[PDB]
């Protein structure tokens, strides 16, 4: 209770008018969207609203907008963005649920640029209805009963946040109280907050908040659409709270995310088909250490059902999933020769005490599946630890630089060789970038004016009509804008490719075949590495790590040993369940609940590596303070019974919001550690081990109820390190070397001594080169007599003219006016405006032939060809970008017309749709060139 | 010495004129080709020949033919076929050798249709110069010194052979004597025969004969281009005869093929890098049985050199090859951790005693490499043995029929579902047939008149311009001509697909890890089988066989056991070197010199199979007679010394020709066995075991010097079987069931009770269907108002006309005349003649716009569009095939023009070349449809 805030926080939501009370939910939503967008008051008695019965039977939102919109006070504009028909129909007539898809109600709030109280504080914009995969909670209660917002974080220091908030300390408490203390009215429902989390110049970070429709003017009571139902009951259904009062309430709150997790429901197992283990697999040595933390077995038939329902090409050996209170990985049991469905759970997987009675508690839900692997490369964060652990560091670093030089050299040589032939450049362009998703989405290649959106797509579009990148300059210009942008990217991550490396899901050996420092890795298909290929790993040492590696021991060298017993388990890496300490825990305190290991079998990287043992970690208890207050202790303030428990549930939501919305130090302490280790150039000295242990403990902050605030951070740096004082940014944060002398920090050296010279050297190759291009024959020109084809044709006619002649003159004149327009708001919109003036350049018996009006698409007439060529003749000079951008499309037609030769095959006129479905045939390219070259 | 033959056999070769003696070899060859083809005498003094100096510097044969040809008496015609430039240049200026390629001199002889002696007997036609991969012998002596012919077999009974030959018993001896006894003059060289072999209504089979240029008017003596050199010396170089006189001379002659084998030379190994073993790996049990017959190890570096020189994507684990006298397989040694080059040979691989001194004796030559595997299916010849060996035969046969029904059902359902959408039908059409090699060869899709050659290519060409197979009838007609032809093929091999089967090179276990009935099979990549995938085989039983399987024991069930020690050996199957008898020898007396096993791991096929032991084979020595006469015994007729040895060599050639040219009984006895086993319906009774043993012994007939003639065949059937008497053909040789009642012989049953009903039932589905197609809207029509577009445009103009009008009338008239021409010699030539009359239908200011003469390709003008549409309007009726075949190409353009819509993307005009390089993108199709279907 500030109050300042309020009154601000009025009144934040759009009102729900009486004329609109006959809904339905989806109409209410999408109509409210047209009103807010057009800036139209929904409680206006000047507009004569109303309610179109027709909206009730609507199958396209555009019908409930053209209403409307009409009225005159709606124009505007057009838009809102608009929900897709199939989505809208589902929301209208399919229960907000289409197979696995939920219809999602969402909004984004931004601070009100306005001011004074009693202005809102937040502006709300309602997103269009959309599909997203459902989750346990939307399958149980209905997708239409869930609402989510993105909202500016109330503890966001700073500086672009309203004064009104935070120069008024706690009302951070007022914002949360607004969020959580009562119901929010939106589109005729009563929404209550039950979850908050982080989101999926310098902007204000937003937090995602989830609301549940507890009631609304369509619901009905109760005990004992659509029935009234409280958040406390919903969460009790999810978490079986009676049996989980022993839990730290912040940790219990964090489990709510497991009901919100977007998942694929696979199948519901019968109780007799479920095996709950009372104990985990423990260390053979008696350490009591859990050896299979987060991982269990499933039958083979269960995995086949997953292939089936998900439509996988193959039975997956392991999946990341949920099952009642259980969360983690399940791996096929290699000993399963039956055909009966079963799954097991282990204590380490079960996040609350669950009776597993209702079918939703016994449904296997899949988050992700073990899939075919792809090369991982080396991330620069692994490098300091790899260098630290090197038997010989000078050689390691010479080798890594040589590797970067070679790979770069290698990619340049392939680009420049491919550039020498249209079939080959097309193949190279196609391979350089995937356009399939864009093509699938549009049912064609999208165009901006007369050319594809995409530079890559523009190159191939033009080459497919016969242009040559070594002959035409525009093609040339784009080809190298592309190579430039790619150089920029390389100098900005140090993701050195290591062909023999991959990120692989970690699984534990239930079957007792792997000795302690042995791992089993078999692949589902051929893993290729330039000259060599692998279907599995055997008799070699490998490096394993989890990102990020902080401790010297966070990367381990072990032996890859293929066990025939585990042959069927593919695209996972199996760790031993022997020894004192699971291998997973050595990899940055990891486990088997979805962790993936960086696995490296590259000999040069593996062979110089020496294992370090686990660090003696410091006691950080003075700084890291765990709130261990249980749900039972919170309930003691209210008493006993149902009302006591209900209020305790809401207490937990409010106290946990107050915890979730505190600043994140993980990021801050990680950056300090980056900076400190950089200046020290050490990841293994005492300060380094302290900060790595620190950030390690902050990862589980939320479910450990660790309180760590500013005073404690300062105290900890005061007492154990620095340098309150900002540490300087590493030099590698800058674009150029701003250091003194030669780089010393392996990253500085790789970016500044190695990468930067090599890049600039590789770019001096074809600016050289540019430059090397008058009448060698070769080279590359804007001129192409083929494209002045129709120009010269009609000038001849034109001669001769009488009055064609006059038509031809108007044409040249108008083109001139439009090039002037091109000379002079976002970019695509301005280009369109000019394109539209361009297309507006329009013409017995000669005009009829040029116009071909029986064609619905103007831009396919002979006139368009003539207009394009005339513009080319007049402006290839002069304004090359103008002509190509407007008329690229018809220049291409003309080129394909002109280069055609009798008896040398037929040019193909492809529809936009059918063209989008073809790709370059790499075998054709390869075989055709091979025959060209003798 | 008949003589009858001669004089016939004159004078068989084209003469070599004096005016042509200044060569060069290639000019002589190709000029002689123009003369023989045009029917022009090369010893003509009426023509004023001559010799163009310009021919000497020629780089295109067309230059030495347009000479010429000229003259007037050369027209004619055009052709000969013509050698490719790169080939001609190599022959002219590159020594007949281009890298690995030899330029080949070849001719085909056919019996002279003429008659009387002194007519030739044979007509000779000289093939155009061509590239073929070289061989040991052409690398050693030069490709230009080798000549090969195809020649009618002189023992070819019958009946279309000249009376003159064989109704004159032995002159089979006169033909061979002509071939072998002396030199043959051809294009100024003296050719001597050194090898003969079988070739690579009912025609007369030809035999391939090889000649060596021993001298010619350009050569020079000798001892001690291009030097004189005898065949006896050449063969002595090849076979090191001094050390091989112990060999049966027919067997020694058969080794000549090893110098002729087309191969890739890889690398030459130093003597210290070669390991010759004195003994093979022998049976552990003391049987003395060779356990690695034909197989040896090579180092890893040797295999990498093979990947290198051959340009393989991967190091091959094994190769089929030659190396001095050694022939067989070499497999990488898994124990090789060095990087030194080495190879070994074993006695079983070495086919003569070789000192391995010259570099050509120490060069590894590769015939083929172990490559990625593909599904094999079940051939019908395996079936009788599989049925014989079935634990339960009634169930086996029920199962096999069900499988055939299901697979058929399955392929029909996929075809008919794909047919429902142009993107999907295109994808299905593309997958149904590979056109890439044709496309690579032409640098485009070849057209016949207005459409692609290929029906499949025609469908996609038309769909890519917007036609729909469910809407247009012509597209429909072709789509189903295609499905018909494919049904015809299925009813005509019983190649029942078994997804889990492959043909795999057999290798022996040098490393002692496989127990006797264990095999090791790992694949180089994912082997897919519908719902399941394999990178290797482990813990299952498998069937192994070599085709053909005759004995009940020729198929064996064994255990697939993956050995980690052999993990690196991929796409080969390793057999144990333990036990009494190598597994290879049990598979139809096979071995490890290139044999491939049918490997089957399909559970349903494997599980009912019971192994039989080796048959007690009969003694066939009375019928099968081995000529064991050695080279030493032949030399005893001439004496001792160099002249004696030389004449003995020629004796061996002549006696061995006389042996090679005897009738082949393998084929005849195999067919008798087919027929006998069919009537008996048994492959395991005594007659069956006798005939299988018979054909087994006849396989090695040539190098075993087994004499087996007609009298002995008759004697053997008289004494051990039948039925001299022809046995009837199996019923399955006929197209319809001509048997009595239900088929009893599993093949009769599968073809007649199962396949034939199912096929006819699956074809009654879409003739039904045809038929189900007036104005449901749907269905499929010839009419398309889009294609009458230009017709209606110009009729309107035309109106209105004055005199366009007159132009339009001539146009319709001419089209009419050309459709009449289409109504009325090979097919493609006649179509062209009409196409040419079609293209000849040709037109101030209106004609100029229709004609667009600045376009080099007429068929891209607006006139062509108008002509095509007018013809369509007039004739879609009437003659649908006429219009589409002539104007398909412009109908497509019009369709793509007409269906284009503003703001729905741009049609693409692709060049013929660039169009040939694209393929349907299966991921696009799949993803696009998935979004279409919600
Ligand atoms: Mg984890
Ligand atoms: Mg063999």
């Amino acid at each position: 209770h500030a109050p300042v805030v309020a009154a601000r926080l009025r009144n934040i939501w759009p009102k729900f008018p009486k004329w609109l009370h006959e809904a339905p939910l989806a109409v209410a939503w999408e109509v409210t969207r047209l009103f807010m967008h057009c800036k139209v008051d929904l409680e206006d008695e000047s507009l004569g609203l109303k309610y179109d019965p027709s909206w009730s039977t609507a199958r396209d939102v555009t019908d409930i907008w053209k209403t409307l919109y009409r009225l005159d006070a709606f124009r505007g504009k057009p838009f809102p963005e608009k929900p897709p028909n199939d989505v809208f129909v589902t929301a209208m007539t399919g229960n907000f649920e289409s197979k696995g898809s939920a219809v999602v109600l969402s909004a984004v709030l931004d601070y009100n640029p306005d001011n004074s109280p009693t202005a809102p504080l937040y502006l709300v914009k309602l997103k269009p209805l959309m599909f997203e995969q459902g989750c346990r909670l939307t399958r149980r209660f209905g997708p239409d009963r869930f609402f989510e917002i993105l909202i500016p974080s109330p503890t966001s220091t700073s500086p672009s946040v309203p004064p009104v908030v935070s120069k008024q300390p706690a009302a951070v408490e007022e914002v949360i109280q607004w969020l959580t203390m009562g119901q929010h009215s939106l589109v005729g429902r009563q929404w209550r907050a039950f979850f908050a989390k982080d989101a999926g110049p310098k902007p204000i970070i937003k937090e995602r908040v989830h609301f549940f429709a507890e009631t609304g003017i369509t619901f009905r009571p109760d005990v004992f659409q659509r029935t009234e139902f409280k958040v406390s009951q919903m969460l009790d259904w999810l978490l079986q709270l009676d049996n989980n009062t022993w839990q730290p309430h912040l940790k219990l709150f964090s489990r709510i995310q497991l009901g919100l997790s977007k998942t694929y429901a696979i199948m519901t197992l019968e109780p007799h088909q479920i095996r709950h283990h009372k104990t985990d697999l423990l260390s053979p040595s008696g350490t009591g250490e859990v050896m299979n933390d987060g991982v269990g077995r499933m039958s083979r038939s269960v995995a086949k059902r997953i292939r089936d329902v998900l439509g996988l090409g193959d039975v997956p050996s392991a999946v990341q999933g949920r099952f009642g209170s259980a969360k983690g990985m399940w791996v096929i049991d290699v000993d399963d020769t039956g055909d009966e469905d079963w799954i097991e759970t282990y204590p380490s997987q079960r996040k609350w005490e669950c009776d597993f009675v209702d079918k939703h508690q016994r449904t296997l839900e899949v988050r992700s599946v073990a899939s075919e692997l792809k090369s991982a490369g080396l991330n620069l964060q692994l490098l300091p630890v790899l260098e630290d652990r090197a038997r010989d560091k000078v050689k390691m670093r010479q080798a890594i630089g040589d590797r970067l030089i070679n790979d770069l050299q290698r990619q340049f040589s392939e680009q420049k060789h491919a550039l020498n032939r249209p079939v080959e450049f097309r193949q190279w362009v196609y391979e350089s970038y995937s356009s399939r998703a864009t093509r699938v989405s549009h049912g064609r290649v999208p165009f901006l004016a007369g050319l594809p959106d995409s530079q890559e797509e523009t190159l191939n579009f033009l080459m497919n009509s016969g242009f040559d990148p070594k002959k035409q300059k525009y093609l040339q210009d784009i080809a190298w804008d592309l190579q430039k942008r790619k150089c920029d990217t390389l100098k900005s991550k140090l993701n050195i490719r290591v062909g023999r490396s991959a990120y692989i899901y970690m699984i534990a050996d239930f079957w007792g075949v792997l000795e302690e420092n042995e791992v089993h890795v078999g692949f589902s298909s051929k893993f290729r590495d330039e000259e060599e290929s692998f279907t599995l790993l055997s008799d070699c040492d490998v490096l394993v790590a989890r990102s990020p590696a902080h401790f010297p021991s966070d990367i381990q060298r072990v032996r890859a040993v293929f066990k025939p017993e585990l042959h069927s388990l593919k695209d996972v890496i199996i760790f031993s369940t022997k020894g004192d300490v699971p291998l997973a825990k050595k990899l940055s305190g990891g486990d088997y609940d979805g962790d993936m290991a960086w696995v490296c079998w590259d000999p040069e990287i593996v062979d110089g590596f020496v294992n370090a043992e686990m660090p003696l970690e410091p006691d950080l208890s003075r700084y890291l303070k765990k709130d261990k207050t249980t749900f039972k202790q919170l309930m003691a303030s209210h008493g006993t019974g149902s009302a006591a428990k209900e209020q305790t549930t809401y207490d937990m939501i409010q106290k946990s919001f107050h915890f979730a919305l505190q600043p994140n130090f993980l990021g801050m302490c990680t950056n300090y550690k980056e900076r400190l280790c950089y200046i020290n150039n050490s990841v293994s000295n005492k300060p380094a081990i302290i900060l790595s242990s620190l950030v390690g403990n902050l990862v589980d902050q939320s479910k450990q109820g660790i309180v760590f605030n500013e005073a404690s951070w300062a105290q900890l740096r005061r007492e154990l390190l620095g340098g309150a004082l900002s540490l300087p940014d590493p030099m590698y944060k800058s674009d150029s070397w701003l250091g003194r002398g030669e780089p010393t920090h392996i990253i500085d050296y790789l970016k500044f001594s190695i990468a930067r010279p090599a890049i600039d050297k590789e770019l001096e190759a074809f600016h050289n080169a540019m430059k090397a291009a008058k009448d060698t024959e070769d080279g590359a020109h804007f001129w192409d007599p083929d494209l002045a084809s129709y120009y010269t044709f009609f000038k001849e006619i034109s001669d001769k003219s009488r009055s064609s002649a006059l038509l031809f003159t108007t044409l040249k004149n108008r083109i001139g006016e439009v090039e002037k327009e091109y000379g002079r708001d976002p970019y695509p919109v301005r280009v369109n405006q000019v394109y539209e003036k361009w297309c507006a350049i329009t013409p017995s018996k000669v005009i009829r032939l040029l116009e071909l009006s029986f064609l619905a698409d103007r831009e396919m007439n002979t006139w368009a060809l003539l207009r394009a060529s005339t513009a080319f003749k007049l402006y290839y000079h002069k304004s090359p970008k103008f002509v190509w951008q407007m008329a690229g499309r018809q220049l291409a037609y003309i080129k394909a017309q002109m280069t055609s030769r009798p008896g040398e095959g037929a040019p193909a006129l492809m529809t936009a749709f059918m063209y989008a479905g073809l790709m370059p045939d790499k075998k054709f390219t390869k075989q055709y060139v091979a025959r060209l070259e003798g």
